[PDB]
């Protein structure tokens, strides 16, 4: 077996693919997806070139997929070429795709093995591939806010219907393609007259192709307009059914001004009419159908049950203009729909389907000078002389009723990108090698070996582990090598004494209740220059017994460091079973960088190099023996209990009648190796010493002097006779009454002591003649 620098891997993919996007050349390509995820973003408006690089978003050699390379798209310009090396992968002889929109993805990871995923793009055209020129070019932008995502929003470039109708009759490349002569050009400028002010674009689709005339009636059907001919020229024309008519200017007929008879003078009881539309668009930023209800209040609050109406808009872009439709049809469908059929002689004869009239008859049928919309009209021949003019009640243009902008949340918390979060490292110690190294091996790891590790908390829940990225000496940049999972964290909030238990703390994270009874801990404090090293600062590992909710019980100093004291708002960190490393034997004095960097399944891992550091010291390593523990000291007279925190004085005499006083300290042996993976704690006893191991005594005067070094002590205790202290920690010497000697101690085996050592405190007192 090897690291993963030699293994098999999960299979990248090394061949491209071209697809056939669409005809005509666009505007510009906006964006690309894969998957129904964003992937690139970009703003392509010719034959270009462009790469993408965000693998991240499926995965890599940790997870499956993420697309990858260069990207050649070329747009079908009128004598648009292409680079040879498309034509060699098709092979053969091969076309220049003038005229259609080819993209080539030569990237090598089309996907994993894992069968590649599915993609999509995203374009909009104005004024590109038009077949013998554009045509009124400075009215086809219908810009918008359609935006799908409340604070995901964006306007979006939808086109002029008009311009839409007028490429339907203005090109060869599909359709009839009818001559521009032959095409009424004042009746387009009218129909975007209207069109822009109001904003109604469009952004349909034609995929699947069908008999223009349908794909004629859909767009006609959405900007409610009549495609005729005028009768003078014989072009064909555009006409809108507006609200474009004064109520003055109208002729009135009546049976003395140009009226025959009304062929339709019945009522056919039409009070219950539609009066409901559930109007249905498609959103571009959505890509997908939306819909919209308008209710006619009116109509509900008589009739009783409803008269409703499904009805068609797709391409309709936006909210607001999805509901000016549907406010147009629900107007123009409920309110007083009469048919009227009119026999007219040569009064009307300029009178074209579309237009307005005023039409009367009081005195008979007792209707009151009623404006009528003019449909189908029948000319007459020579004989016969009439004109049957087909006729409906006024329609309506759009408007504002309803305040319909559902206006979704954003996706519901979609995001899931990686971000920093709080993080911790230290050397591993021997208790880590035992729980995750097999035994198999772990003999044979010499005494010059280290091995790193480190936790830090999850910053998302999206998150799925973290990657260790180390920098060590005479290394070029952090080499991304081995991983670790995010350990349960609690935060130290109620300053802990050296041998407090109950442990009262609080941030519970989700992971903080996975811990077994017995578990073990390591706590830390604020790192820094001066506080990277470990000898001083509280580096505390704790045997965790039982969680009492937010509080849990623990033991202080259990298997290689001694019980120390901490503050509110430190960390507390767990790591049995977890923590992260490359598992590489790093000599002692080997100090290294290090960055750990979280990652996420569609966001892959945090910023390359951008995330924080530490710098870690190799000072130490796995292979010292454990200290002493049960540390207690007494004196003379008070020889019972004295912690290592709690000093002890020594005064002249211990007791009237006695001797200058002697401060008696005690100690527990113990075997780092005879304790393997048990986490004795400091409390504990003795577990008996390590083979060859001895006891290290050092003496720090009131000045900071070391004044002495001591060491084979085989023994679990020391005395410090009042007269043996005054040797080093001279009273006379001193010249303060009372001298507050610093006492230090540690063990060592091999040479080399342990990691860390007590420190207790001793005072000597002089004396008058």
């Amino acid at each position: 077996g090897s690291k993963s620098k030699k293994v098999t891997v999960g299979y990248k993919y090394y061949m491209g693919l071209f697809m056939g996007l669409f005809r005509g050349p666009v505007n510009e390509i906006t964006e690309i997806r894969v998957g129904d995820r964003t992937a690139w973003t970009g703003s392509i408006t010719g034959n270009t070139t462009i790469q993408i690089n965000k693998e991240s978003l499926f995965g890599g050699t940790k997870a499956e997929g993420g697309i990858d390379g260069p990207l050649e798209v070329y747009m079908g310009a009128p004598t648009q070429t292409v680079s040879q090396k498309l034509k060699n992968m098709l092979g053969g002889r091969q076309p220049e795709f003038r005229g259609v929109v080819t993209a080539y993805f030569d990237g090598l990871i089309c996907a994993m093995n894992p069968y590649p995923k599915q993609w999509k793009f995203k374009a909009r055209r104005s004024t590109a591939g038009w077949t013998g020129g554009v045509w009124y070019p400075e009215k086809c932008l219908v810009k918008m806010q359609g935006y799908d995502g409340q604070g995901n929003q964006h306007e979006i470039h939808a086109m002029n219907p008009a311009h839409i109708l007028y490429e339907c009759q203005s090109n060869y490349e599909w359709g009839r393609g009818l001559s521009r002569t032959l095409i009424d050009d004042t009746t387009f400028r009218l129909a975007a007259d209207t069109l822009f002010n109001e904003n109604f674009g469009l952004c349909i689709r034609w995929n699947r192709q069908d008999t223009l005339e349908s794909f004629m009636q859909l767009i006609l059907d959405h900007i409610g307009g009549a495609m005729y001919v005028s009768k003078v020229t014989g072009k064909l024309s555009l006409r809108l059914i507006r609200k474009d008519y004064d109520f003055d200017t109208l002729p009135i007929f009546d049976t003395d001004s140009g009226l025959l008879s009304i062929q339709e003078a019945t009522n056919a009881s039409p009070a219950n009419l539609v009066n409901e539309v559930v109007v249905t668009y498609h959103n571009p930023v959505m890509d997908e159908d939306q819909q919209v209800r308008s209710h006619n209040l009116a109509q509900i609050q008589n009739q009783g049950c409803l008269n409703s109406n499904t009805i068609e808009y797709l391409g309709i872009p936006t909210g607001k203009l999805a509901m000016q439709v549907a406010q147009r049809d629900l107007r123009a469908a409920s309110t007083n729909v009469r048919r009227f059929t009119v026999i007219c002689d040569r009064r009307a004869w300029n009178v074209q389907p579309g237009d307005v009239l005023k039409v009367r008859d009081p005195k008979q049928r007792g209707l009151t000078e009623v404006v009528i919309r003019v449909g189908t009209v029948e000319d007459g021949t020579l004989p016969d002389g009439k004109i049957k003019v087909v006729a409906l009640q006024d329609q309506f243009a759009f408007q504002l009723n309803t305040f319909n902008q559902v206006e979704p949340p954003a996706g519901y918390e979609p995001n899931l990108t990686p971000a920093i979060a709080r993080r911790i490292v230290y050397e591993m110690p021997y208790v880590d090698l035992v729980q995750q190294l097999p035994d198999g091996e772990l003999n044979a790891v010499g005494p010059n070996d280290a091995f790193i590790n480190s936790q830090a908390e999850k910053p998302t829940d999206m998150s799925a582990a973290y990657d260790m990225g180390i920098m060590a000496e005479g290394e070029s940049g952090f080499d991304v090598r081995g991983n670790g999972d995010f350990g349960a964290f609690g935060s130290l909030a109620s300053d802990i004494d050296y041998l407090s238990t109950q442990i009262v703390l609080s941030e519970m994270t989700d992971m903080w209740d996975d811990v077994q009874p017995g578990f073990v801990a390591r706590i830390a404090k604020p790192v820094l220059d001066g506080q990277r090293t470990q000898m001083e600062i509280a580096e505390e590992f704790v045997r965790i017994d039982a969680i009492n909710g937010n509080v849990i019980t623990v033991a202080r100093g259990v298997l290689d460091t001694i019980p120390f004291r901490h503050q509110k708002s430190e960390m507390l960190w767990v790591t049995t079973y977890d923590g992260g490393t490359d598992w590489q034997k790093y000599a002692g004095n080997e100090s290294i960088d290090i960055k750990i960097l979280p990652w996420t399944l569609g966001g892959g891992r945090f910023p390359i190099e951008d995330a924080p550091i530490d710098h870690l010291d190799m000072d130490f390593r796995q292979i010292r023996p454990y200290p002493p523990g049960n540390v207690q000291h007494y004196l003379a007279s008070t020889s019972t209990l004295q912690r290592w925190y709690v000093p002890s004085a020594l005064t002249y005499t211990a007791n009237a009648g006695e001797t200058p006083d002697t401060y008696t300290l005690t100690w527990a042996h113990r075997d780092r190796v005879l304790q393997g993976d048990k986490p004795v704690p400091h409390i504990d006893g003795d577990i008996g010493p390590e083979p060859g191991t001895s006891y290290t005594i050092r003496v720090y005067n009131q000045e900071g002097t070391l004044v002495r070094t001591e060491s084979g002590i085989n023994g679990t205790t020391w005395n410090w006779p009042y007269a043996t202290a005054a040797a080093d920690m001279n009273v006379e010497a001193s010249l303060f009454d009372p001298v507050l000697a610093t006492l230090r101690l540690t063990s060592a085996r091999n040479g080399r002591e342990s990691w860390e050592y007590y420190e207790m405190k001793v005072s000597v007192y002089k004396k008058p003649p």
